[PDB]
C-alpha cells in the first residue's frame, strides 16, 4: 500500500541498452537468452511476450533457435500422430499432459452469451500441478457449432482458446480435425480485456514452384494484432459472441509485421497497410499432427501503436493509430536456414528524424565443408581388419557409435571410449565384448534385443535368416538397423506403408545414421516384375524392384519423421510421412541429377551434414565426392566437390560410412580401404555444431562468446573417471545433446573478461516417456581474466557444485555419494511421497512399479544440493563457504485414470549451512513447510536456527587471530535452538465460473526457544516436528510474536466481507501492535484505569487472537492502508486513499480512460495536476500545490531532454520563459551542446549518446547542461556534466566543467598525461571506477582535473601510478576482503561463521612503533540470528603491553529486538555484583518500535505513538509529561500543538503552536500553500512570509517573548499570544539562484551579504554592504581542488590562504596564510597523520608573532594514541603565565608585556568505559605542573571534577534524573529546563536579599539558542549583557539601571570554523580606540 504522488521522471544518469540477458543454465544444459519486446503496459492488463533463444530449438517464424509463442492448448503428438477422436491426449500451455478432473456437464451459455448449442463441458487439470489453473474443453452436442477451450487462471483471469477459426490450427482437408487451439481472448477480474488476432498462411509473395507443390497451405497461423486497453470495462471475453474486433473499441495495439509495411528509417511503419508479407527463402513443413503445416513467413518488426485520439481528444489521427515504439528484426536469409542477426530499437520524431539505440548483433556457427575438410588416418583402428562387413552404430544408446562386427564365427561390439586425458575430445574404441544376442536364430527383419540392453530397438536382416527372399546377394550379409530410423508404425503397418512393405523387406541398409535403403522380398502382389504398386491415390515404388533407383526412408524434410524417398538419375522424390502408415503426394526436390548411363544408387548416401537437419545428399565418385546440401527440404544446392585422400580410388571393394563419430549431431565420413595402410580414414567437415548461436555484441562494449560441447563427450569423461573409482556409469542420450560448455564475457572498455565453465554428468534418459530428464550433476566455475596491468590480488575462481533430481532412482539414490562430507552435519534429505486424503497429506510407500515410476518422475529438475568453493591456495580450499540442500514432497491428488496419477511436487524442507571454509564450526538454518492446503498454500511453517556446535577439540581457525579471541567469540545467544512457527489462512474462490486462489486471510507468528540439548541427532525434520512428542506440539508453551489479517470490501459496503469478491478489493490491513505483556512498558507512566481510553484515542482497537489458544483474550491492533474503489465501470480504480482512521483521504482523479491519475487533491484541499505524453503514458507537465508549472519534454524513445519551471514569487510571474515565449530545441550532438552559450530558457537539457562505442570511440555517455539563473538574468551560466557508462550500464565516471586552470591532459589516443598545464577547457573527473564483469568495483581513482570531458582509457589509468588508485579484493560471495590504498597501506576483513574480523591501516601497518596496533582488530560477534551480540576491541598503550580484551555485550530478546547493552567496565563490576544495571534496557511493541528506554546515563524515557507513527505521549527522565496534538481526521494530520506538564504542575502548559497555510491566492502568490507559516515556540514566534520557486525562504521573521513571560500559548485567541511578545520584529530576507543556492541575504538590521558562484556551482566570491554604506569585498577569489575542497582563498584584506592536500587521500596536510604586501607568512600549519588518519603531528612553520619577546621558533606538536585511538599524550606551547587551567579565561599578552611561551606535555588516562579520568600537565621550565582528576561513578558514565567529589558512589547524586549535571563547579548551580536544555548558570550565589550573578538562556522549539542574558550584580556596577542570535547577526546590548552603555551588532559572513569574517558595528557605546565597522 502507498499514497499516490504525482511527479516528473528525471533525465540523464546511466545509459541502458535493450535489456537482453543470458539465462542461467539448468540441468537441461541448453544455451538460452531472453530479449524484451517494447510492449505498452497501457492500463495495466497487457499481453506479455519475450523473444527467447534456446540452442535446442529448431526453425520458427523467427528463424532457428529463436521463438516467441502464444499460449495454446494442443493434441499430443509425442508418441505418434493424433487420431482426432476421444483416444487422443491434450497438452496445456506449459506442455503438461492434461487429465480429466471432473464429471462432464451440459452448458448452453457462457458469461451471459447464448452459444447456440448444448455443449458437453469437461474439466481438466495438469498431470503435474504447479499453479492449479483449471481447464475446460467445450464440445457441442447439437449441430452448427464447434469446440473450444477455457482456462481459469488462479489470479481470476479467464482465457478463451481456439473458438473462432482464425484462432485454430486445423487440417485444411478435414476442418473437424483441430491440432491446436490458440489463445483468442482474455479478461481480468477487474474488467480489462485482450483480444488476439491471427493471420492465416497464404500464397502471397510466393513463387509458382512453392504454390504448386504445396496444396492447402493455409493451416499455419501467425499472431498479427493484439487489441487491448478496452474503452469500455467488461467482465465478458471479447469476441465471445463471434464478432471480429473493431479497432475503435481499443486504446492499444501490439502488431507483428511479416514484411507488409515499409522497413526503413525515415518513415514510421503505418498501422494500416496494403503491403504484402514476404515469402522466406527457407520455407519448411511440419507433419506431427498428421497433415502438412507450411511455414513461409518471418516476423520482421514488432510495432506498438496507440489510439492517441481516444487517449487525448486534442490529438487528431488522420493516419490511423499512432506508432509509439518499434523493434526491427533482421535476418541472415538463406535457403538452408534463416537466422536472426540484427535487432534494433527505433523511435520516430514528428519532424521526420529518428532516434535509435545501438543494435544487438548475434552470430552463428557456420558450416564450411571446403575449408575444414581434411582426411586423417584412424591409427586407433590399425589392428581392426574388417573392411566391408562391419557397422559403426550406437547399439546401447551411449551417444557415440561403436564397432559392430563378426569375427568368425561370433558377433562382437566395441563401445566408444575416451582416448587419452579426460577433457579432450579424442575418441577410441574399447576391448571387444560379445553380443547378448545371436543373429542366426532370429527371423528376417523382426525386432531384436542386443547388449546392452535397450528394449526392442533394432531390426536385423540377412540372407541366413528365415523369411529372407532376395535375388541379389551378394553383397548381402547380416545387418542391423535402428528402429527409430523407420516409420513409427513399422511394426504394425497399414495404408501406404503396408502396400510399400508388401510381402516384407529382405534387406535394410543404412546409408546414413538415420537413413535406410530398402529392398523388398519377392512380391505377394502376384506381379513380380512390377516396379510400382498403387496405394489408393498414390503410386509407390516397389523397393529394390528397379536396380537403377534408390528407395529409402530418410528425413529429407527436416521435420522429424521418416519420409519415403526415391533417388533416380533425373530427380529426388519425397512422399511425406503423414502418420498411421499414410504417405502424401510426391514432392520433387531439385536439382540433383547424374547422367543416366553413370548413375548408380550404390553411390548415394543420405545424412545430415550441417545439422539443419534435413538430410543432405552425398554422391560418391571414384576420386571425389559431391555434397548436395539440402535447402530446407525444398531441394539441393549446387554440389560442393571434395577430393579423396591422395591417391586413393573408391570402388566396390571398399566401404564408406556416414556416422556421427563426434556425437555432434552431424555425420562424418569414415572410409575403409582393403589394400592401403592404414585401412581406415576419417574426415570431419566440422568440429563444432553449425547454426548454434556463438556470438553476441550489444555495441556498447560487451561481447559474448558461447562455446558448446557434446554431452557424448561428457559421457566419455564420466566413464573414464569411473575407471579410476569402482562405480559403473548409466548410459543416457541415444539422441545427442549439445550442452553450453563455456560463456566468455568480454568488456571491450576495461578489457576485463569473465569465463564461466560448465561440466555435466549423470545425464538421465527416460525410455518410457521418451524424454530427457536432465543432468543429475552440473558444475559451474567462474574465472575472472583481468586485463594486464591490474593488481596480483584478485578474486580466484569460484566453483559451484550442484546436484539435481532426475527422477530415476538408480541415479538419484547415488548422488549423495559425491557430497562434501561432514560427520557432524545433520541427516540428509529423502523425498517424501504422500496421498491427499480428508484434506491432509498421508505418507505412503508407492504401491507398485507404476506408482513408483510416476512419483519419482515428479521429482525431476529439483535442485537437491549446492556447494560453493573458492579455488585458491588456502589451507581450507577444499572446504565449502556454504552448503544448501533440499527435500521434495510429491503429493498424489487423484488417480482415477488408469494411465497416470495427478501429482503436485514441491520443496517441503530446505537447509542452509554457512561454514566459511571452517569445517568444524558452521551456522545452520532450516525451513520446513509443516502443512499446506489443497492448492499448495502453506498453513503451518517453521524456521529453525540451530545452536553453535560445542567447541571442537581441533582448532581450524587461523593462528594469526589475537590470543583468546576464539574463546571470547562464544556467547549464550549462540546456544539456543530457535523455532519460528507461522500459521496462515487463505480465501479460495472456486466454482464452475470463478477461480481466484491464495488470497491472504490471516497469519500469526510465535517462537519456541529451547536449550541446545533439545537438538536431536541428527537434526529436526518434518516427521520429528509433526509427531505428538514434538518440540512444537500444541501443548508446548510458545511466545507470541504477532498476527495480521487482511480485510476485504465488495467496493460499496463499509463492513468487511466474510469472503472476498472476485475482485479481491482490500479494504484495509489489520496488524497487532500490543499484547498484555508489551503494555507493561507503560506501568507507572499511564494509569491502569486510563490505558484503554488512551490506546483508543491513539487509534488502536482490541480484537481476539487469531488461531486462538486457551487463555488468550485480546490484543491491540491498528487498521491501516484504506482505499475507496470506483465501480466496475471505472475498472475498480482507487478513487480515495488514507493511511488510517486518524487522517484524511486523498482524492484521485483519473483520465477519462482510467489509465493514469491526472489530479490529486489532498486532505487539506491542495491540488497537484499532471498532463501526460500519451505515447508513453508518462507525466510531462506538473501543476503544483501553488499553481507553479514544471515541464519536461521527451524524445521519441521516451527519454527526458529538457526541464523548465515557472510561476509567481511575491505575486509576480518569474522563472524560465514558457515554450510559448521562448522556444528551445536541444542539440543532438554532445559537442554542439557543449558550445552553447547564454541565454537558455531551460533549467536543464540532456543529450544522449548511447551509440558512442560504435565508430574515435567513447564509452556510452550522456551530457546534462544546467542553467543557474532564469533566462532573463544576464548573469546566467551554463554548467556542464558528462557521465560515462560501460556496456552493463554501470557508472564509469562523471566529468563536470570547471573554471579555467591547471589540469592533467588527455591526448588524442586517450592516454592520461600527468604533467599539469593551463587550460580553458577544464573538467573535474569524479567517481572514476574500474569494474570486473560481475560489477565489482576493483579499482577506484582519486578525483582529478583534465583538459577534456572525454574518457581517459582504462589501460592508461592502470599504467600511471600517479592516477592514485585504491584496489579492492572480493571473495566468491561478493564480499570485499581487502583494500590496498593508493599509499600502500591496507585494510583486511576475515569472515567466519560466528564473527567478522576487521583490521585497519594501522593494524596491518607492521606487515607492510606500528607494533602497538598489531593484532588489534575490531571484531563483530554474531548469534544464530545474524545479530551482533559482541563488539570486541583490543586495548594497548605501549608496544610491549599485553592487550586488554574489551568486550561490549548486546542482548536481543526472543522477538529479535535489542534488549540490553553493557560496556566492558560495568560488565566487569557486575562480575561480583549481578544486581548492577546495564548501560541500557529497552522495551518494544510487537512491531519493534521502542516504548521504553532505561539508561543509567540518561534515566528512563517512555513514549506512546499513535497508529500514524506519531509521538502522542512522552514521559521524560524527570517525570515531565509531553503531549502532542495533531489536526483532526479529515485533514492531513499535521502537528498543531505541544503541551507539557511537570509533576508539580496541576495543569498543562502549551509550549508550541503551529499554524498551517491553506491555498488562497495570496498564499500561492508567495508559494506558501500547505506550509507551516507561524510557529509559536519556547522563545517566541517565527513567521514564514515568502518562499521561492525552488522552495527556499525569501522572507521570514522572528519575535521573542518578553523577559518576564514564559511560553504558554493558552486558548484559541492568537491576540493574547501576540501580547506576550516583545515588539522587535527581526526580518531576514534572501534571494536565490535557479538551483536554490543563496545569492543575497539581508539581515534584520538591513546589512546585505552577496555571494557569487563559479561555473561548477562553487562559491567563488563574497561581499558585504553595511546599511547606508557601499558594497565591500569579503572574499575576493576562491578556488577548489578536483575534490571540491578549498585550494586558494584570497580575502578582502588581500591576505591569501593556500590549502595543501595529500594527493592519494585528499587529506588536508597544509594550511598556509600569507600577507602579500610585506611577503610575510603569518601562519603555516603542516599536518601529519598515521595510516588510519589520526593526527600525529602539527608543525607551524611561520615565525612567532611580535607578541613573543626574543622568540622566533614554534615547536612541533606531537600526539600519541592507544590502540583504540584515544589521545594518550600531546605536546604544545602555552603562554608562560597561563597558570593552572580552570573555567576562567587568561588576560591577553600585550606587546609591551614582553611575555614568552614555553613547552608542555599532557598525558591522558582513560578507564575501560571511555571516560577521561586524568589529565597530567607537565611544564617543567615554568614550574606549571599539575593534575586534573575526574571522578567517575561506579554505576554509570556520570563523572565530575574531583573538587565536586572523590567518591564514585556519590557522583550520580550530582546529576538530575536525566543525567544533566546540577553543579558546574563549587558555588555554581546549574538549572535545566523541562526539555533538558541548560536554562541558568549561577556565577555568584548571594545571601538574601542580594542578587546572584547569573547567565540564562532561551531556545527555539528545535533547540537552537536565541537569547543569552548575563547579569552581573556587583556594587559596583550592576551590568546586564544581552545577546540575541539572529541569522548572520548578533545583537549585543549592554545596559545598566540608568543607561545603555553599548549597542553592538555583530555581522557574520561565512561559516563559523571555516574562516568566518565578523564585522563589529556600534550604534552606541563604541570604545574610543576602535574604529566603527
Ligand atoms: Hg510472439
Ligand atoms: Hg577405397
Ligand atoms: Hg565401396
Ligand atoms: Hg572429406
Ligand atoms: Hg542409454
Ligand atoms: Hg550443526
Ligand atoms: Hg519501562
Ligand atoms: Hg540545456
Ligand atoms: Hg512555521
Amino acid at each position: 500500500f502507498s499514497i499516490t504522488e504525482l511527479s516528473l521522471p528525471k533525465g540523464g544518469g546511466a545509459i541502458t541498452g535493450m535489456g537482453e540477458a543470458l539465462t542461467p543454465t539448468g540441468p537441461d544444459g541448453m544455451a538460452a537468452l531472453s530479449l524484451p519486446l517494447p510492449i505498452s503496459a497501457g492500463r495495466g492488463y497487457a499481453p506479455a511476450f519475450t523473444l527467447n533463444y534456446n540452442s535446442g530449438a529448431g526453425n520458427s517464424p523467427f528463424g532457428l533457435g529463436w521463438d516467441c509463442n502464444v499460449m495454446t492448448i494442443r493434441r499430443r503428438t509425442h508418441f505418434g500422430v493424433p487420431h482426432y477422436d476421444e483416444t487422443d491426449t491434450f497438452l496445456g500451455p506449459e506442455g503438461e499432459v492434461l487429465v480429466v478432473a471432473d464429471q462432464p456437464r451440459d452448458e448452453s451459455t457462457l458469461q451471459g452469451i447464448n452459444l447456440g448449442a448444448t455443449f458437453t463441458v469437461t474439466g481438466y487439470r495438469s498431470r503435474l500441478e504447479s499453479h492449479f489453473s483449471r481447464l475446460e474443453y467445450w464440445q457441442p452436442k447439437t449441430t452448427g457449432k464447434t469446440d473450444f477451450w477455457l482456462i481459469y487462471s488462479p489470479d481470476g483471469q479467464v482465457h478463451l482458446l481456439g473458438k473462432s477459426p482464425q484462432a485454430r490450427i486445423s487440417n485444411p482437408s478435414q476442418t473437424t480435425q483441430t491440432a491446436q487451439w490458440l489463445l483468442e481472448a482474455s479478461v481480468s477480474s477487474r474488467g480489462e480485456q485482450i483480444y488476439y488476432q491471427y493471420r492465416a498462411e497464404d500464397d502471397t509473395g510466393c513463387e509458382a514452384d512453392e504454390i504448386t507443390h504445396h496444396l492447402q497451405a493455409t493451416a499455419q497461423r501467425y499472431l498479427h494484432i493484439v487489441y487491448y486497453g478496452n474503452r469500455t470495462a467488461s467482465e465478458t471475453l471479447p469476441g465471445l459472441d463471434g464478432s471480429a474486433p473493431s479497432q475503435a473499441d481499443w486504446l492499444f495495439y501490439l502488431v507483428f509485421d511479416y514484411g507488409e509495411r515499409s522497413n526503413n528509417l525515415k518513415t514510421p511503419p503505418a498501422f494500416s497497410t496494403t503491403g504484402s508479407w514476404l515469402c522466406r527463402q527457407d520455407r519448411f513443413s511440419r507433419y506431427e499432427y498428421g497433415f502438412e503445416i507450411r511455414t513461409r513467413r518471418l516476423c520482421r518488426q514488432v510495432l506498438m501503436y496507440h489510439h492517441l485520439q481516444a487517449l487525448d481528444s486534442k490529438i487528431t489521427e488522420h493516419n490511423g493509430p499512432t506508432l509509439v515504439s518499434r523493434l526491427i528484426l533482421n535476418y541472415d536469409e538463406s535457403a538452408i536456414a534463416s537466422t536472426l542477426v540484427f535487432v534494433r530499437r527505433v523511435g520516430h520524431e514528428q519532424d521526420g528524424n529518428v532516434v535509435t539505440l545501438p543494435p544487438l548483433e548475434l552470430a552463428y556457427q557456420d558450416f564450411s565443408p571446403r575449408h575444414h575438410a581434411h582426411w586423417q588416418p584412424m591409427d586407433v583402428l590399425a589392428n581392426f581388419n574388417a573392411i566391408q562387413r562391419w557397422q559403426l552404430v550406437d547399439l546401447k544408446g551411449e551417444g557415440l557409435p561403436g564397432l559392430l562386427y563378426q569375427d568368425k564365427g561370433a558377433w562382437w561390439y566395441r563401445s566408444a571410449q575416451r582416448l587419452g586425458e579426460i577433457g579432450s575430445d579424442a575418441v577410441t574404441w574399447e576391448k571387444m565384448q560379445p553380443l547378448s544376442v545371436i543373429p542366426s536364430l532370429q527371423s528376417n527383419a523382426s525386432l531384436v534385443d542386443i547388449n546392452g540392453d535397450g528394449q526392442l530397438d533394432w531390426v536385423i536382416t540377412g540372407p541366413g535368416l528365415r523369411g529372407y527372399h532376395s535375388q541379389r546377394p551378394d553383397g548381402s550379409w547380416t545387418r542391423f538397423t535402428p528402429l527409430n530410423a523407420l516409420p513409427v508404425e513399422y511394426t504394425h503397418p497399414r495404408a501406404q506403408l503396408a502396400d510399400l512393405m508388401g510381402a516384407g523387406l529382405s534387406d535394410l541398409v543404412l546409408i546414413g545414421p538415420k537413413s535406410v535403403r530398402l529392398y523388398a522380398n519377392t512380391r505377394d502382389g502376384f506381379a513380380k516384375g512390377k516396379d510400382v504398386v498403387q496405394s489408393g491415390d498414390i503410386t509407390l515404388p516397389v523397393p529394390g524392384a528397379d536396380p537403377r533407383k534408390l528407395v529409402a526412408f530418410s528425413d529429407v524434410l527436416g521435420s522429424g519423421q521418416a519420409h519415403l524417398v526415391e533417388v533416380s538419375a533425373t530427380k529426388v522424390t519425397c512422399w511425406p510421412n503423414l502418420g498411421r502408415g499414410r504417405f502424401g503426394q510426391p514432392i520433387t526436390l531439385p536439382g540433383f541429377s547424374q547422367p543416366a548411363t553413370e548413375f548408380n544408387p550404390a553411390q548415394v548416401y543420405l545424412a545430415d551434414l550441417d545439422g539443419s537437419g534435413p538430410t543432405d545428399l552425398i554422391y560418391v565418385h571414384t576420386n571425389r565426392l559431391d555434397i548436395f546440401l539440402n535447402k530446407s527440404g525444398n531441394g539441393f544446392a549446387e554440389p560442393v566437390t571434395l577430393r579423396f585422400p591422395e591417391g586413393l580410388r573408391f570402388d566396390h571393394t571398399c566401404q564408406l560410412q556416414m556416422a556421427d563419430v563426434q556425437g555432434l549431431g552431424v555425420a562424418s565420413l569414415i572410409l575403409s580401404v582393403p589394400h592401403m595402410s592404414p585401412h581406415h580414414w576419417r574426415c570431419d567437415l566440422t568440429n563444432m555444431k553449425p547454426w548454434l548461436l556463438n556470438e553476441m555484441n550489444n555495441n556498447m562494449g560487451v561481447h559474448h562468446t558461447l562455446r558448446y560441447r557434446s554431452s557424448s563427450q561428457f559421457w566419455l569423461d564420466e566413464k573414464a573417471a569411473a575407471l579410476t573409482t569402482g562405480q559403473t556409469p548409466v548410459c543416457y542420450l541415444p539422441f545427442p545433446i549439445h550442452t553450453l560448455w563455456q560463456t566468455e564475457t568480454e568488456d571491450e572498455i576495461s578489457g576485463n573478461k569473465l569465463v564461466t565453465t560448465l561440466r555435466y554428468a549423470r545425464g538421465a534418459w527416460d525410455g518410457r516417456e521418451r524424454e530427457f530428464r536432465g543432468f543429475g550433476y552440473v558444475e559451474q566455475t567462474d574465472s575472472h581474466q583481468l586485463a594486464q596491468g591490474n593488481a596480483p590480488e584478485r578474486t580466484p575462481p569460484a566453483l559451484t557444485k550442484n546436484w539435481y533430481a532426475t527422477g530415476l532412482p538408480v541415479i538419484d539414490n547415488a548422488l549423495s555419494t559425491e557430497y562434501w562430507r561432514d560427520d557432524q552435519a545433520f541427516a540428509g534429505f529423502s523425498p517424501r511421497f504422500t496421498t491427499w486424503q480428508d484434506n491432509k497429506d498421508v505418507p505412503l510407500t508407492p504401491e507398485d512399479d507404476n506408482s513408483r515410476y510416476w512419483f519419482n518422475r515428479a521429482l525431476k529438475g529439483q535442485l537437491l544440493r549446492s556447494e560453493l568453493y573458492g579455488l585458491d591456495d588456502s589451507t581450507n580450499k577444499h572446504v565449502p563457504y556454504t552448503v544448501t540442500e533440499f527435500r521434495s514432497q510429491v503429493r498424489r491428488l487423484q488417480h482415477t485414470d488408469s494411465r497416470y496419477p495427478v501429482l503436485w511436487s514441491s520443496v517441503v524442507e530446505s537447509r542452509n549451512y554457512h561454514y566459511e571454509r571452517i569445517a568444524s564450526d558452521p551456522q545452520c538454518s532450516q525451513n520446513i513447510t509443516l502443512s499446506s492446503d489443497r492448492f499448495g498454500q502453506p498453513l503451518k511453517q517453521l524456521s529453525v536456527q540451530y545452536p553453535r556446535r560445542q567447541q571442537p577439540a581441533i582448532n581450524l581457525y587461523p593462528d594469526t587471530l589475537p590470543d583468546k579471541l576464539l574463546a571470547n567469540s562464544y556467547d549464550d545467544q549462540q546456544r539456543q535452538l530457535r523455532l519460528t512457527y507461522q500459521q496462515s489462512s487463505w480465501h479460495h474462490l472456486t466454482n464452475n465460473t470463478v477461480r481466484v486462489l491464495g488470497l491472504p486471510d490471516s497469519t500469526r507468528s510465535d517462537i519456541f526457544t529451547y536449550g541446545a540439548e533439545n537438538v536431536p541427532a541428527g537434526g529436526l525434520n518434518l516427521e520429528l516436528l509433526s509427531d505428538k512428542n514434538s518440540l512444537i506440539a500444541d501443548d508446548k508453551p510458545r511466545e507470541y510474536l504477532g498476527q495480521q489479517k487482511t480485510a476485504y470490501t465488495d467496493g460499496q459496503n463499509t463492513t468487511p466481507l466474510q469472503t472476498p469478491t472476485r475482485q479481491a478489493l482490500i479494504a484495509f490491513t489489520e496488524t497487532t501492535v500490543f499484547n498484555q505483556s508489551t503494555l507493561s512498558a507503560f506501568n507507572g507512566s499511564i494509569p491502569s484505569d486510563k490505558l484503554s481510553t488512551t490506546l483508543e484515542q491513539a487509534g488502536y482497537q482490541q480484537t481476539n487472537y487469531l488461531f486462538p489458544r486457551t487463555g488468550e483474550d485480546k490484543v491491540w491492533v491498528a487498521h491501516h492502508g484504506y482505499t475507496d474503489y470506483g465501480t466496475a465501470a471505472q475498472f475498480w480504480r482507487p478513487q480515495k486513499q488514507s493511511n488510517t482512521q486518524l487522517t484524511g483521504k486523498i482524492t484521485l482523479i483519473w483520465d477519462a480512460n482510467y489509465c493514469v491519475v491526472v489530479q490529486t487533491r489532498d486532505a487539506a484541499g491542495l491540488t497537484t495536476s499532471a498532463k501526460y505524453d500519451w505515447r508513453f503514458l508518462t507525466p510531462v507537465q506538473l501543476t503544483d500545490i501553488n499553481d507553479n508549472q514544471h515541464l519536461i519534454t521527451l524524445d521519441a524513445l521516451g527519454r527526458p531532454i529538457t526541464l523548465r519551471f515557472w510561476g509567481t514569487e511575491n505575486g509576480k510571474m518569474t522563472g524560465y520563459s514558457s515554450p510559448e515565449k521562448a522556444s528551445f530545441s536541444p542539440p543532438s550532438d554532445v559537442n554542439a551542446a557543449i558550445e552553447l552559450k547564454k541565454p537558455l530558457p531551460v533549467a536543464q537539457c540532456q543529450v544522449y549518446a548511447p551509440e558512442s562505442w560504435m565508430p574515435p570511440r567513447l564509452p556510452p555517455h550522456s551530457l546534462t547542461l544546467t542553467t543557474d539563473r532564469y533566462d532573463h538574468d544576464p548573469e546566467q551560466q551554463i554548467r556542464q556534466q558528462v557521465v560515462f557508462s560501460d556496456g552493463f550500464g554501470r557508472l564509469l565516471q562523471a566529468a563536470a566543467r570547471h573554471e579555467a586552470g591547471m589540469a592533467r591532459q588527455r591526448n588524442e589516443d586517450g592516454s592520461l598525461i600527468i604533467n599539469v598545464q593551463h587550460t580553458e577547457n577544464r573538467w573535474a573527473v569524479t567517481g572514476r571506477t574500474e569494474y570486473d564483469n560481475k560489477g565489482q568495483p576493483i579499482r577506484t581513482y582519486q578525483p582529478y582535473f583534465l583538459n577534456d570531458w572525454r574518457y581517459v582509457s582504462n589501460d592508461s589509468a592502470r599504467q600511471e601510478k600517479e592516477a592514485y588508485a585504491d584496489t579492492h579484493v572480493y571473495d566468491p560471495i561478493g564480499r570485499e576482503i581487502k583494500v590496498i590504498t593508493a599509499k600502500g597501506w591496507f585494510r583486511r576483513t576475515l569472515f567466519t561463521p560466528w564473527f567478522t574480523v576487521n583490521e585497519d591501516e594501522n593494524d596491518t601497518a607492521a606487515e607492510v612503533d606500528p607494533k602497538l596496533y598489531q593484532k588489534t582488530p575490531t571484531v563483530s560477534v554474531y548469534d544464530n540470528r545474524g545479530l551482533i551480540i559482541r563488539n570486541i576491541d583490543f586495548h594497548r598503550t605501549t608496544a610491549n603491553g599485553d592487550p586488554d580484551t574489551r568486550i561490549t555485550r548486546h542482548q536481543y530478546d526472543i522477538h529479535g529486538h535489542l534488549n540490553q547493552s553493557i560496556d566492558p567496565r560495568l560488565y566487569e563490576a557486575k562480575q561480583t555484583n549481578n544486581t548492577i544495571k546495564p548501560n541500557f534496557l529497552w522495551q518494544y511493541d510487537l512491531t519493534g518500535n521502542p516504548l521504553c528506554t532505561e539508561s543509567i546515563d540518561a534515566g528512563r524515557t517512555v513514549t506512546l505513538n499513535d497508529i500514524e507513527g506519531r509521538p502522542l505521549l512522552t514521559v521524560t527522565a524527570t517525570g515531565v509529561i509531553q503531549t502532542r496534538q495533531y489536526e483532526t481526521s479529515s485533514l492531513p494530520g499535521r502537528l498543531l500543538s505541544v503541551a507539557e506538564q511537570t509533576p508539580e504542575e496541576k495543569t498543562s502548559r502549551i509550549t508550541e503552536r503551529l499554524i498551517w497555510a491553506g491555498n488562497t491566492e495570496a498564499e500561492k502568490d508567495h508559494n506558501l500553500a500547505g506550509q507551516c507559516v507561524r510557529h509559536y515556540d519556547t522563545a517566541g514566534v517565527t513567521r514564514l512570509e515568502s518562499l521561492s520557486l525552488t522552495g527556499t525562504v525569501l522572507s521570514q521573521s522572528s519575535q521573542l517573548l518578553i523577559d518576564t513571560q514564559e511560553a504558554n500559548w493558552t486558548g484559541d485567541n492568537e491576540t493574547v499570544w501576540q501580547n506576550m511578545l516583545a515588539d522587535d520584529i527581526y526580518t531576514t530576507l534572501s534571494t536565490f539562484d535557479a538551483t536554490g543556492a543563496l545569492l543575497t541575504q539581508t539581515d534584520a538590521k538591513g546589512n546585505i551579504q552577496r555571494l557569487a558562484y563559479d561555473v561548477a556551482g562553487q562559491l567563488n566570491g563574497s561581499w558585504l554592504t553595511l546599511k547606508g554604506q557601499t558594497e565591500q569585498v569579503i572574499i575576493k577569489s576562491l578556488t577548489y581542488s578536483a575534490a571540491g575542497q578549498k585550494l586558494r582563498e584570497e580575502h578582502g584584506n588581500d591576505v591569501i590562504t593556500e590549502y595543501s592536500y595529500e594527493p592519494e587521500t585528499q587529506r588536508l596536510i597544509g594550511i598556509k596564510t600569507r600577507r602579500p604586501s610585506d611577503t610575510k607568512v603569518l601562519q603555516d600549519l603542516r599536518y601529519e597523520y598515521d595510516p588510519v588518519g589520526n593526527v600525529i603531528s602539527i608543525r607551524n612553520d611561520a615565525e612567532a608573532t611580535r607578541f613573543w619577546h626574543n622568540q622566533k621558533v614554534m615547536p612541533e606538536n606531537t600526539y600519541t594514541y592507544d590502540s583504540l585511538y584515544q589521545l594518550i599524550s600531546a605536546t604544545g606551547r602555552e603562554m608562560a603565565n597561563i597558570g593552572q587551567q580552570s573555567h576562567q579565561f587568561p588576560s591577553p599578552a600585550l606587546p609591551s608585556d614582553n611575555n614568552t611561551y614555553t613547552n608542555y606535555t599532557r598525558t591522558y588516562t582513560y578507564d575501560r568505559g571511555g571516560n577521561l579520568t586524568k589529565i597530567q600537565h607537565s611544564s617543567p621550565a615554568t614550574q606549571n605542573n599539575y593534575t586534573t582528576n575526574i571522578t567517575v561513578s561506579n554505576r554509570s558514565n556520570r563523572a565530575v571534577l574531583s573538587t565536586l567529589t572523590e567518591d564514585p558512589a556519590q557522583v550520580d547524586a550530582l546529576f538530575d534524573a536525566g543525567g544533566h549535571q546540577n553543579t558546574l563547579i563549587s558555588g555554581q548551580n546549574l538549572n535545566w529546563n523541562t526539555r533538558g536544555e541548560l536554562q541558568q548558570v549561577t556565577l555568584v550565589k548571594r545571601d538574601k536579599g542580594a542578587n546572584d550573578d547569573r547567565e540564562w538562556y532561551r531556545y527555539s522549539g528545535d533547540g537552537r539558542r536565541m537569547l543569552k542574558i548575563n547579569e552581573q550584580q556587583a556594587s559596583n556596577n550592576a551590568q546586564t549583557q544581552r545577546v540575541t542570535y539572529l541569522p548572520n547577526l548578533e545583537l549585543r546590548l549592554t545596559q545598566n539601571s540608568t543607561a545603555t552603555t553599548e549597542d553592538l551588532q555583530v555581522i557574520t559572513v561565512g561559516e563559523a570554523g571555516r574562516a568566518q569574517v565578523r564585522v563589529l558595528h556600534w550604534e552606541s557605546g563604541k570604545p574610543e580606540d576602535i574604529d566603527n565597522n
